[PDB]
């Protein structure tokens, strides 16, 4: 006997024995005689286009692929539900929160970042973490990763972020001089790469890391005011990671091996589970923070804005077709339901655009008409009509044009955003020297201990050694910018790494 | 009070009046506050990113187009139902067939040739009458023309003589001299040349005209005992055309005066209807058969192949929304359940191939999966996965290859095809000199009058015309080589018209 | 002999007459042997699959088609230049305009608004038209229509407002009751809908009649100073329209009027030319500038802003192919160059995002590398990489990220937005009662004259007669409250059209 | 310093250090005064819409990818030429064979079978060897493997195979238990599953492994007579490859090995060739062949037919844009110039449409026009038009219809194909049971020696001991029938890993 996911075949047919096996049909339903072998004049003659059974069985191989997700490719799936424990409602009037016991049905997608979808899942790189609850106030789509804090803060250097961490244009392979050269050329970098290369980088599975929001988003209450609060969603399974040597290993050893642990344990009962919790700036609180408080490389000390419990994300279903359930997800940052709404954060505002059109790119126009992404608990009604690949009725003969004097849909006043007032000039302006040590000054000397500073410095050493000189040179300065020895130990294993 | 047509959104406000409108949300069914007035910074400022309610209305709108069809574009569509009123099981085995009285529903489309989506309706045109049946074998798609016979009789001319008949590719202007450069060189048009210019190039509407199969299909019963087939269903209300001066007309009065027939005839409840019949001949009367019996340009005389009922056709039902259920409709002459298969006729061959190959093209791999598309009265089970859109739970967990010892679909050996017996060089041979004359030289003595071979003649004259000379001159040959009278007459217009 | 349209094959003969024909291929350069009969066993024997020359012939022609145009479908392009002949550069600083007499290559293409790609060309409708400038400094796609406004101004309502002019969605059809309803709840289009029922409703041909920019935008000099602006081109070949009664008979007897018109004057070396002029506003008259300076429904008084000549546009080139150079056409008013910037006009922000949105769908992401789309008179180069139909070298093997020490792309600090100061809430104006009826009785009582005025209110009524009463009332009052004598005419010509 | 591969950006620099850096521009080639800040209201404020190079850059990102190949995905390519070395003129009159030193292009690409994108290179897998030839007679592809049969010898069973060489449905995980159960249900893999897991079925990346058709190929001379044929492209730099222990440290040391090997190759001058022979069989001697000589699972042993020499391949350019030059490469079959034609093997068959087909959709309808794919050295004439993004002039004004009287391209009678004499009934004849052991056993026996039998043995224990145990029986029933011994020592190897 083997593991669930080995068995997955032989329990399919177990759970089926007591019937007889479906007739194997064409798409369009009628039966085929013969699947073994195609219809050709004579037994060493030609094919016949008379075989429409093979024409129509191998044009859908031929379709079967779609494109994979620009980043984040390398993905795990599984479902669940969000439990209320605590009450928040003074913050945020979301049906979600409304009362203590309140479940949500959820979908779950883990992931890698950089890898395609046939690399390994034990290597150093952030984690995907995002979350869709479906609630009567239509989607709530959680698109948060495994870290509160990301590598820049303006959206317009992500794609040439994404560029530097993956393949070389013209070798197609992973370029170190194109990692560190732009790390180094952007210092605000400096607080994500020393969470990402310590020990929590590379996580035993996917049910021992945190989640989080890392944005700053915007809770309205009832009475139309308003907070900013950030989203931790911490692990019931307790933070475990792997080894440099382990994680290496179960490279070649098991490539699926995040994947194989997530669906192993919900089949064997073993439902992972984390606790959502929230930190509250109020607006006054906002403009006297030290740092900017939209600002992504920067965290809310819990000192000054602990934690405050919400609710418990728990996963006690697998998928039942991965392509149909996982492959297909799609998560928008856009979707938000009232009660909540996004912060000013440069980054978070670049994201409301961005997912929704890469998905009618990946997917399809009607991509939220697929089972996973549709609003199954909403009623869906607006004056949005055709587009390719259209599922429903097409919300039937209701007219189509708003306003209308046939009582087609109205909108809801209540649902109305919060107002906010701005001041100031129309203008690109310069976040490249917002303060990038600081925050990484107190994790290198007072969350992480002696043995961590020397296993951090050993893993970037490990892998800024394949630059050039000049690359290394610029980036320990920007080590040596957060704690002289943080520099000092990085280039001394580079002196050696140097032969 | 005016035509039921015209009062579709006032029956829709009515079926509605008791309960209240619905909530208008985003595709992702978040409740809009307001939808007339964009998130801006002052009432006179710029528009922000963060109207997501802007950005999910504006990019489904320019998604809503999808490519229209490769011909046939302009169409109108209704549902019914077939009832079977003869038994021919003799002849064939399908299950739409079984008994007397079964009833299996259908889905029509009614449409042009050569206009676009914007086309009148009224013009001269062959008209596609292709209709879709959803068997417990799978859907059946009789995808016919509202003629026996087609311009040609080998596929590879097909993409060509289409093009003839659209535009210029310069001057994208309907072009004489494209029409008739290929009409004239290719004298097999010479029958469908002279059935489209008489009275019926013009029906009134699509209720009263006839619809053919054209194609000589296979029919197979219980034993394996097989025979040739072709399909008429004739119009019960009556074949009525339009005059040249009324069609002119209306081209601009209503450019939808079709569309705009079906839809109110079904709405009064004056549903039209047609009465399938079928020809047989023998494998041995194939073989005797003066000409080709699976020619194109052909038909079979009625006295020597008489009509044999089979059933009814009626359109009870008018589509709910347009867009999702007659422009996404797709039929595909591979579509035959066990008891019906092609014959050997070049262009059938062809059409095997083309319609699921473009509707891949225009509706997407899956696009099967679309309701009205669906075969929803079998069952699909098969080894075929994924693709862009999935829209069921795309077969669970079920194995996925085959031959497998986990008890996914089987074949069904009854469904295999008839087997026929050829010999011959595997080669292209030349049809262009099959008989282009006989059944023409027929059906303009024989079957029309005096008046209606002048009305034929002019209508001709009418449109050659304004080809060059020595195109005119080249047709009026071929029209000749039918009848020496006949190529008179239309000369005599002709130096006419050339002042 | 006949109209140069009608002569285009037989001038690409005699083009070629002193060479041989090419040898025909697949598309993969294979000559072929034959392509008039296909490979089968034997005379009347099946198709192959080994037929390779069909295959690849018909699955082109299955997929010849592409997405029309969501709007504008129906259209006709032209190619010339645009040439400076007055000195505007202490406005704008663009190179289009550095010197008097500089040409700058343009590519023109009229349309429809409604009519779906078969639609006829002499239709009561707007008319577009866009210029694409190739600019040094990349393309300038000035989008403008043949009126300086529009019906709406906030761009949430253009999905409605297009949805309303086109078909309903169970029918298919025209619907005067979603015309109406709409243009009566929404009495901003008073302006616009009193331009579109005026003489100017039909233009005879493309060459007959104005182009308008219609919205504010916004010029930058050297030193960095801002203007607000206008764009007219009026036509060097005089205002001319076609009556109701001629726009009827050619919409059956040459629904391509249009189109033909412009060919066969190009071809003639009657080349239409334009008038380029603007209208310039200083940030302070736009703070005193009585209604809302970037509102759509409105335009600056000649008077107080007289027009400022600039430059001719001038058409002397037909396209080639039309689908590749015309079909393919994608003007993006986004594609801005240095010293033209956008106006906050509500609507103008609604497009800078929907053009390319709706480009990449209907062309494909790559749209831009298109020949006819591409900026072929700048350099492109930035970290831009794949996607799907990439048709140069990529940029080859340049480092695909920014910033980077290995001298890829750099930014241009000159080419800066003008820094505009804007203070207020975020929210959502409502702006559907801004001054509606002001401009449309200065152009009811002093624009046009006793004759106009009455053509004007039957044309209105014509087609209003169609509507429910209580439509009608509604848009009676709208146009009372214009003048009571533009309302109080068209209720007595809608008192007899209702019998 | 490094090695070539890793100083690419390095190189990329040096080669540009005379010239400045171009203009960063958008897409329309508008020059951008700052792309790494985002326009907002104010330093904090949120992000607008005229942040039109914001939108530009993120939705050109947002469609980066395209669907991966639906098998070999993982890939690498390269650039040369190939060069006659001997006369095979007497057998075919293909122009790429005319006399001794023509020299053609050539473009090929490596790969594996099963793996993603982001796979190893070093793993237990067949190896892809594409070729194309641009050739004056069109492009010639040999899309060819690293052994000359493969697993299976019927079409309609090769997507069940791909099915179950990949993931599984639900858990998205390597299935041993859908490997084997296909494999041992159908013994003709025996053959093929022999090679695959002996010390070939690991090459030392993609220098030291051979090429072959697999294939029985038809070649026809000047005179029309015909042969058939097959192709081996032998290593002239030696069979390496790696051993288990080896090549799984290399699976997550360097995932990409086989592509660094070959550009680091190229880069230093170490140019790779590969000579290229034929096996001719008359048309007599395919009457008399033991087994069926087109059977993929068969070889033509080299005792009574010899290899005869041919020409070279030579790869002495690497890539520019890996993405632009290998990801959009495609290689058609069916894509054969005069002198080189399909054989009946009902594997080939399949291929002639499932290339072109999966390629329309992968990459697009005009895939051909793509610069790599595009047959550059000929050209292209015909009668197909427009499709999405169409790229040249679309083949201009010349008439679009055939036949025509106005000189477009015209047939080529010698192209014509060869014609064969078949005869038989069409039906689907069972293929099941050709002979599935002879050759296999002589491989066994006489090809290997006494330790790579026991390591081909291990090697499948190895992996075999995964399934179940009523699966092993079965796959060593199957090894058995080839030799008592060798089902022997894999149930003893069996024994031991069952505990
Ligand atoms: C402006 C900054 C960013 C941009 C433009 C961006 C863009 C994208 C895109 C286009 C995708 C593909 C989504 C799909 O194909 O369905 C994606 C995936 C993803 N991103 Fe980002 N990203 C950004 C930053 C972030 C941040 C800040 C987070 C977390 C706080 C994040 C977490 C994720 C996750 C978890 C996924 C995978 C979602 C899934 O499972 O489908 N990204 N991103």
């Amino acid at each position: 006997n083997r593991d669930p996911a080995s068995d997955q075949m032989k329990h399919w047919k177990e759970q089926r024995a007591a019937q007889k096996p479906d007739v194997l049909t064409t798409g369009g339903g009628n039966p085929v005689g013969d699947k073994l072998n195609s219809l050709t004049v004579g037994p060493r003659g030609p094919l016949l286009v008379q075989d429409v059974v093979f024409t129509d069985e191998m044009a859908h191989f031929d379709r079967e692929r779609i494109p994979e997700r620009v980043v984040h490719a390398k993905g795990a799936g599984a479902f669940g539900y969000f439990e209320v424990t605590h009450d928040i409602t003074r913050y945020s009037k979301a049906k979600v929160f409304e009362h203590i016991g309140k479940r949500t049905p959820i979908a779950v997608r883990f992931s890698t970042v950089a890898g395609e979808s046939g690399s390994a899942d034990t290597v150093r790189d952030p984690r995907g973490f995002a979350v869709k609850f479906y609630t009567e106030d239509g989607n709530w789509d959680l698109v948060g990763n495994n870290t509160p804090i990301f590598f820049i803060r303006d959206a317009l250097l992500f794609p040439s972020f994404i560029h530097s961490q993956k393949r070389n244009p013209q070798t197609h392979l992973k370029d170190p001089d194109m990692v560190w050269d732009f790390w180094s050329l952007r210092p605000e970098s400096l607080h994500q790469v020393s969470f990402l290369f310590s020990d929590r980088g590379i996580p035993d599975g996917h049910r021992h890391m945190n989640g989080y929001g890392s944005h700053t988003f915007k809770l309205v209450n009832a009475n139309g005011e308003a907070v900013y609060c950030k989203f931790h969603y911490k692990t019931d399974q307790g933070i475990k990671n792997l080894s440099v040597e382990d994680a290496a290993r179960l490279a070649h050893e098991d490539p699926d091996y995040g994947l194989r642990d997530l669906f192993n344990a919900i089949a064997t009962g073993n439902y992972p589970s984390w606790t959502l919790y929230i930190q509250v700036m109020t607006f006054s609180e906002a403009e006297i923070f030290p740092f900017n408080p939209f600002d992504l490389t920067k965290v809310w000390p819990h000192g000054d804005y602990p934690l405050i419990p919400v609710g418990k994300l728990v996963l006690n279903r697998n998928p039942v077709n991965y392509f149909a359930e996982v492959e297909q997800l799609a998560f928008d940052p856009s979707n938000m339901p009232p009660g909540i709404e996004p912060s000013p954060d440069k980054m978070l505002q670049g994201r409301l655009f961005a997912y929704p059109d890469t998905h009618r790119h990946r997917l399809g126009p009607n991509y939220l008409q697929i089972p996973v992404n549709c609003p199954y608990r909403a009623r869906v009604a607006n004056y949005q009509r055709d587009g390719p690949m259209c599922m429903m009725d097409n919300q039937g003969g209701a007219p189509n044009y708003y306003p209308n004097s046939f009582s087609a849909p109205e909108h809801q006043p209540s649902a109305l955003e919060h107002r906010t007032h701005f001041s100031g000039d129309v203008q690109r302006f310069n976040s490249a020297n917002d303060d990038n040590v600081t925050q990484v000054r107190t994790f290198y000397l007072k969350v992480l201990n002696e043995e961590q500073r020397k296993r951090l410095c050993e893993n970037i050493a490990g892998h800024l050694k394949d630059a050039q000189l000049f690359i290394q040179k610029k980036a320990v300065k920007n080590f040596s910018d957060v704690h002289p020895e943080y520099g000092s130990r990085i280039q001394a294993l580079l002196d050696k790494y140097n032969e």
